[PDB]
């Protein structure tokens, strides 16, 4: 069967690193759910990119499980998704069921708020070291994408594709992803 991705998508994401791995993994020929955190309404993004989810996460997350799920960043995505109950059960499930999950820039702000991966190896926006390391619960990388185990972390917009092209190694393998990679005329 086709693998499925969950992008939980709040006010305040940065639409590039929401819209660059839902491109990248739906080329990859993943399933993937755009969920709106407060519902099904029209997202207003870091930058002011207004994008219409597929689903509100309250449907969403009634129809799990998912191989993946996403975490965007953008501080302000991050910090409503760091609030979330939804969003810490959410985790919780994937992190209990061993399921990857995938958070870039601010994004892995969110896993600190829910108490999820502690003891990996992360990266973060270089800004967001601080609020992620406060505690001293993950180990820092400058790496522009770090997997430990099933937790994927990358530093931000321009990291956005290693970050999708990473989400579709683990998913569909290697060679799907260097297939995927061809045509985007990446460096």
């Amino acid at each position: 069967a086709s693998k499925r991705a969950l992008v939980i998508l709040a006010k305040g994401a940065e639409e590039m690193e929401t819209v660059i791995p839902v491109d990248v993994m739906r080329r990859a020929g993943i399933k993937v759910t755009v969920a709106g955190l407060a519902g099904k309404d029209p997202v207003q993004c870091s930058r002011d990119v207004v994008i219409c989810p597929d689903a509100s996460l309250e449907d969403a997350k009634k129809e799990g499980p998912y191989d993946v799920v996403v975490l965007p960043g953008g501080n302000l995505g991050a910090q409503n998704l760091s609030e979330s109950a939804a969003v810490k059960e959410i985790l919780k499930e994937q992190e209990n069921r061993k399921g990857l999950i995938a958070a870039i820039c601010a994004g892995p702000t969110a896993l600190l708020a829910h108490e999820i991966g502690f003891g990996s190896k992360v990266t973060t926006h270089p800004l967001a070291k601080d609020k992620m390391m406060n505690g001293g619960h993950y180990t820092y990388s400058e790496n522009r994408v770090e997997k430990d185990g099933l937790i994927l972390t990358s530093r931000g917009p321009g990291t956005s594709f290693e970050f999708a092209l990473a989400i579709v190694e683990a998913l569909n393998g290697k060679e799907v992803a260097a297939q995927v990679k061809a045509p985007l005329v990446l460096k």
